[PDB]
Protein backbone atom coordinates (compact mmCIF):
# COMPACT_ATOMS: atom_id res chain seq x y z
CA UNK A 1 0.00 0.00 0.00
CA UNK A 2 2.81 2.19 -1.19
CA UNK A 3 5.78 1.28 0.46
CA UNK A 4 8.47 0.02 -1.63
CA UNK A 5 7.73 -3.92 -2.36
CA UNK A 6 9.08 -6.85 -1.13
CA UNK A 7 9.59 -10.55 -0.79
CA UNK A 8 6.53 -10.13 1.28
CA UNK A 9 3.92 -8.12 -0.43
CA UNK A 10 4.47 -10.00 -3.76
CA UNK A 11 2.04 -12.73 -4.55
CA UNK A 12 4.21 -15.95 -5.67
CA UNK A 13 4.84 -15.65 -9.32
CA UNK A 14 3.92 -11.83 -9.48
CA UNK A 15 5.49 -8.82 -10.14
CA UNK A 16 4.82 -5.13 -8.65
CA UNK A 17 5.67 -1.70 -10.22
CA UNK A 18 6.45 1.23 -7.70
CA UNK A 19 6.30 4.99 -9.83
CA UNK A 20 9.66 6.57 -9.18
CA UNK A 21 9.03 10.07 -11.00
CA UNK A 22 6.82 11.33 -13.88
CA UNK A 23 7.39 8.37 -16.37
CA UNK A 24 9.91 6.18 -14.47
CA UNK A 25 8.97 3.08 -12.64
CA UNK A 26 10.65 0.66 -10.90
CA UNK A 27 9.55 -3.28 -11.53
CA UNK A 28 9.95 -5.78 -8.63
CA UNK A 29 9.79 -9.59 -8.73
CA UNK A 30 10.94 -12.50 -6.68
CA UNK A 31 13.13 -15.82 -7.51
CA UNK A 32 14.67 -18.48 -5.83
CA UNK A 33 18.01 -19.60 -6.64
CA UNK A 34 20.49 -22.15 -4.53
CA UNK A 35 17.27 -22.76 -2.10
CA UNK A 36 17.01 -19.07 -1.13
CA UNK A 37 14.41 -15.93 -1.77
CA UNK A 38 15.79 -12.88 -3.34
CA UNK A 39 14.42 -9.91 -4.57
CA UNK A 40 15.06 -7.92 -8.28
CA UNK A 41 14.52 -4.71 -9.24
CA UNK A 42 14.20 -3.55 -13.26
CA UNK A 43 13.39 0.09 -14.32
CA UNK A 44 10.79 0.87 -16.64
CA UNK A 45 10.67 4.58 -18.34
CA UNK A 46 8.21 6.45 -20.49
CA UNK A 47 9.34 6.75 -24.42
CA UNK A 48 6.41 8.86 -26.18
CA UNK A 49 3.80 6.65 -26.50
CA UNK A 50 6.41 3.64 -26.05
CA UNK A 51 8.05 2.32 -23.12
CA UNK A 52 11.89 1.15 -22.48
CA UNK A 53 12.40 -1.84 -20.27
CA UNK A 54 15.72 -2.12 -18.24
CA UNK A 55 16.55 -5.87 -16.84
CA UNK A 56 14.14 -8.69 -17.01
CA UNK A 57 11.99 -9.79 -13.81
CA UNK A 58 14.33 -12.95 -13.40
CA UNK A 59 12.60 -15.73 -15.66
CA UNK A 60 10.72 -16.53 -17.98
CA UNK A 61 7.45 -16.67 -16.06
CA UNK A 62 7.70 -13.47 -13.80
CA UNK A 63 9.16 -11.50 -17.14
CA UNK A 64 5.72 -12.92 -18.49
CA UNK A 65 3.66 -11.54 -15.42
CA UNK A 66 6.00 -8.54 -15.50
CA UNK A 67 4.63 -7.47 -19.32
CA UNK A 68 0.94 -8.22 -17.78
CA UNK A 69 1.52 -6.03 -15.23
CA UNK A 70 2.92 -3.27 -17.08
CA UNK A 71 -0.31 -3.46 -19.42
CA UNK A 72 -2.19 -3.42 -16.65
CA UNK A 73 -0.73 -0.38 -14.56
CA UNK A 74 0.17 1.67 -17.74
CA UNK A 75 -1.14 0.09 -20.96
CA UNK A 76 1.43 1.53 -23.14
CA UNK A 77 3.49 -0.99 -25.27
CA UNK A 78 6.99 -1.90 -24.43
CA UNK A 79 9.32 -1.81 -27.15
CA UNK A 80 12.79 -2.91 -26.55
CA UNK A 81 15.12 -3.91 -23.20
CA UNK A 82 17.90 -3.13 -22.39
CA UNK A 83 19.90 -5.87 -20.11
CA UNK A 84 22.45 -3.91 -17.78
CA UNK A 85 24.60 -7.48 -17.41
CA UNK A 86 24.63 -11.17 -18.03
CA UNK A 87 23.67 -12.88 -15.33
CA UNK A 88 19.95 -14.26 -14.66
CA UNK A 89 18.37 -11.61 -13.10
CA UNK A 90 18.84 -8.67 -16.28
CA UNK A 91 18.52 -11.66 -19.02
CA UNK A 92 16.16 -14.76 -18.09
CA UNK A 93 13.00 -13.57 -19.59
CA UNK A 94 14.96 -12.28 -22.48
CA UNK A 95 13.46 -14.96 -24.60
CA UNK A 96 9.88 -13.87 -23.45
CA UNK A 97 10.51 -10.48 -24.27
CA UNK A 98 11.63 -11.13 -28.06
CA UNK A 99 8.69 -13.58 -28.41
CA UNK A 100 6.55 -10.56 -27.24
CA UNK A 101 8.03 -8.48 -29.98
CA UNK A 102 10.45 -6.64 -27.82
CA UNK A 103 13.71 -5.82 -29.16
CA UNK A 104 16.31 -6.52 -26.72
CA UNK A 105 19.32 -5.37 -26.39
CA UNK A 106 22.75 -5.29 -24.58
CA UNK A 107 26.72 -4.71 -24.77
CA UNK A 108 28.91 -7.20 -26.99
CA UNK A 109 30.31 -8.35 -23.59
CA UNK A 110 27.16 -8.98 -21.62
CA UNK A 111 25.74 -10.87 -25.30
CA UNK A 112 29.43 -12.65 -24.97
CA UNK A 113 29.20 -13.92 -21.38
CA UNK A 114 25.58 -14.97 -21.52
CA UNK A 115 26.22 -17.24 -24.45
CA UNK A 116 29.34 -18.65 -23.29
CA UNK A 117 27.49 -20.20 -19.90
CA UNK A 118 23.74 -20.72 -20.81
CA UNK A 119 21.72 -17.34 -20.07
CA UNK A 120 19.32 -15.75 -22.48
CA UNK A 121 21.22 -13.67 -25.07
CA UNK A 122 19.82 -10.26 -25.75
CA UNK A 123 19.27 -9.72 -29.79
CA UNK A 124 21.06 -6.61 -30.28
CA UNK A 125 24.34 -5.26 -29.58
CA UNK A 126 25.05 -1.87 -27.85
CA UNK A 127 28.12 -0.55 -28.76
CA UNK A 128 30.04 2.76 -27.39
CA UNK A 129 30.64 1.34 -24.40
CA UNK A 130 33.41 -0.67 -24.13
CA UNK A 131 35.56 2.26 -22.35
CA UNK A 132 34.97 2.95 -18.43
CA UNK A 133 33.55 5.88 -18.27
CA UNK A 134 31.79 5.82 -22.17
CA UNK A 135 28.26 6.59 -21.88
CA UNK A 136 25.54 6.76 -25.53
CA UNK A 137 21.75 7.68 -25.14
CA UNK A 138 19.10 5.24 -26.09
CA UNK A 139 15.83 6.78 -26.31
CA UNK A 140 14.75 8.16 -22.54
CA UNK A 141 17.87 7.27 -20.64
CA UNK A 142 21.52 7.54 -20.72
CA UNK A 143 24.21 3.85 -20.40
CA UNK A 144 26.90 4.13 -18.93
CA UNK A 145 29.69 1.74 -18.40
CA UNK A 146 31.22 2.48 -15.12
CA UNK A 147 33.90 -0.24 -14.94
CA UNK A 148 34.44 -3.64 -13.77
CA UNK A 149 31.85 -3.58 -10.17
CA UNK A 150 29.20 -6.70 -9.54
CA UNK A 151 30.18 -8.00 -13.12
CA UNK A 152 32.78 -6.96 -15.51
CA UNK A 153 29.96 -6.04 -18.23
CA UNK A 154 27.95 -3.97 -15.83
CA UNK A 155 26.12 -0.86 -16.88
CA UNK A 156 24.13 1.65 -15.35
CA UNK A 157 21.20 3.73 -16.10
CA UNK A 158 20.27 7.73 -16.04
CA UNK A 159 16.97 9.30 -16.84
CA UNK A 160 18.23 12.62 -16.90
CA UNK A 161 14.40 13.87 -17.06
CA UNK A 162 14.09 12.54 -13.46
CA UNK A 163 17.41 12.84 -12.42
CA UNK A 164 17.29 9.50 -11.82
CA UNK A 165 19.95 6.81 -11.64
CA UNK A 166 19.66 3.03 -12.03
CA UNK A 167 22.92 1.38 -10.63
CA UNK A 168 21.77 -2.62 -11.38
CA UNK A 169 23.76 -4.52 -9.42
CA UNK A 170 26.45 -2.39 -9.21
CA UNK A 171 24.92 -0.71 -6.45
CA UNK A 172 23.17 -1.65 -3.22
CA UNK A 173 20.91 -1.01 -0.62
CA UNK A 174 21.84 1.05 2.43
CA UNK A 175 20.38 -1.96 4.41
CA UNK A 176 23.41 -4.29 2.92
CA UNK A 177 25.72 -5.30 5.12
CA UNK A 178 27.28 -7.18 2.11
CA UNK A 179 28.45 -6.94 -1.40
CA UNK A 180 25.58 -9.57 -2.44
CA UNK A 181 26.63 -12.59 -4.55
CA UNK A 182 29.93 -11.50 -5.51
CA UNK A 183 30.97 -14.75 -8.03
CA UNK A 184 31.76 -12.90 -11.15
CA UNK A 185 32.70 -9.53 -9.33
CA UNK A 186 35.99 -7.45 -9.43
CA UNK A 187 36.25 -6.26 -5.39
CA UNK A 188 39.21 -4.15 -6.35
CA UNK A 189 38.16 -1.88 -9.58
CA UNK A 190 34.41 -1.68 -7.99
CA UNK A 191 35.13 1.22 -5.68
CA UNK A 192 37.02 2.57 -8.87
CA UNK A 193 33.88 1.69 -11.02
CA UNK A 194 31.72 3.80 -8.04
CA UNK A 195 33.51 6.70 -8.17
CA UNK A 196 33.27 7.18 -11.65
CA UNK A 197 29.44 6.69 -11.21
CA UNK A 198 29.58 9.19 -8.35
CA UNK A 199 31.53 11.98 -10.73
CA UNK A 200 29.39 11.25 -13.85
CA UNK A 201 26.09 11.87 -12.14
CA UNK A 202 26.38 14.30 -9.15
CA UNK A 203 22.96 15.63 -9.49
CA UNK A 204 21.24 12.29 -9.11
CA UNK A 205 17.91 12.32 -6.91
CA UNK A 206 16.91 8.90 -6.93
CA UNK A 207 19.66 6.05 -6.88
CA UNK A 208 18.28 2.15 -7.28
CA UNK A 209 19.98 -0.94 -6.28
CA UNK A 210 20.08 -3.96 -8.43
CA UNK A 211 18.01 -5.75 -5.40
CA UNK A 212 16.16 -4.17 -2.30
CA UNK A 213 14.96 -0.09 -1.58
CA UNK A 214 15.55 2.85 -3.34
CA UNK A 215 17.43 5.85 -1.77
CA UNK A 216 19.72 8.63 -2.71
CA UNK A 217 23.13 9.60 -3.52
CA UNK A 218 24.46 7.89 -0.48
CA UNK A 219 23.90 4.63 -2.02
CA UNK A 220 27.01 5.12 -3.74
CA UNK A 221 29.52 5.71 -1.08
CA UNK A 222 27.56 2.90 1.05
CA UNK A 223 28.32 0.45 -1.85
CA UNK A 224 31.85 1.55 -2.06
CA UNK A 225 31.97 0.95 1.76
CA UNK A 226 31.04 -2.30 1.85
CA UNK A 227 32.70 -4.07 -0.83
CA UNK A 228 35.65 -2.46 0.63
CA UNK A 229 34.81 -4.00 3.64
CA UNK A 230 33.85 -7.09 2.22
CA UNK A 231 37.73 -7.55 0.53
CA UNK A 232 38.96 -6.32 3.89
C1 LIG B 1 21.31 -14.38 -10.47
C2 LIG B 1 22.33 -13.70 -9.55
C3 LIG B 1 21.96 -13.76 -8.06
C4 LIG B 1 21.39 -14.88 -7.45
C5 LIG B 1 21.08 -14.90 -6.08
C6 LIG B 1 21.31 -13.81 -5.29
C7 LIG B 1 21.90 -12.67 -5.89
C8 LIG B 1 22.28 -11.41 -5.40
C9 LIG B 1 22.17 -10.89 -4.01
C10 LIG B 1 21.76 -9.49 -3.86
N1 LIG B 1 21.63 -8.91 -2.57
N2 LIG B 1 21.87 -9.75 -1.44
C11 LIG B 1 22.26 -11.13 -1.53
O1 LIG B 1 22.40 -11.77 -0.51
C12 LIG B 1 22.39 -11.71 -2.87
C13 LIG B 1 22.82 -10.74 -6.49
C14 LIG B 1 23.44 -9.37 -6.61
O2 LIG B 1 24.20 -9.06 -5.63
O3 LIG B 1 23.40 -8.71 -7.68
N3 LIG B 1 22.73 -11.49 -7.56
C15 LIG B 1 22.20 -12.69 -7.24
N4 LIG B 1 23.68 -14.31 -9.70
C16 LIG B 1 24.03 -15.72 -9.74
C17 LIG B 1 25.52 -15.73 -9.93
C18 LIG B 1 26.34 -16.86 -9.32
C19 LIG B 1 27.06 -17.04 -10.65
C20 LIG B 1 27.16 -18.40 -11.25
N5 LIG B 1 28.26 -19.14 -10.64
C21 LIG B 1 26.01 -16.18 -11.28
O4 LIG B 1 25.93 -14.39 -9.60
C22 LIG B 1 24.85 -13.54 -9.52
O5 LIG B 1 24.92 -12.37 -9.31
ZN1 LIG C 1 24.55 -10.26 -11.23
ZN1 LIG D 1 21.96 -8.83 -9.19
Amino acid sequence: SGEYPTVNEIPVGEVRLYQIADGVWSHIATQSFDGAVYPSNGLIVRDGDELLLIDTAWGAKNTAALLAEIEKQIGLPVTRAVSTHFHDDRVGGVDVLRAAGVATYASPSTRRLAEAEGNEIPTHSLEGLSSSGDAVRFGPVELFYPGAAHSTDNLVVYVPSANVLYGGCAVHELSSTSAGNVADADLAEWPTSVERIQKHYPEAEVVIPGHGLPGGLDLLQHTANVVKAHKN
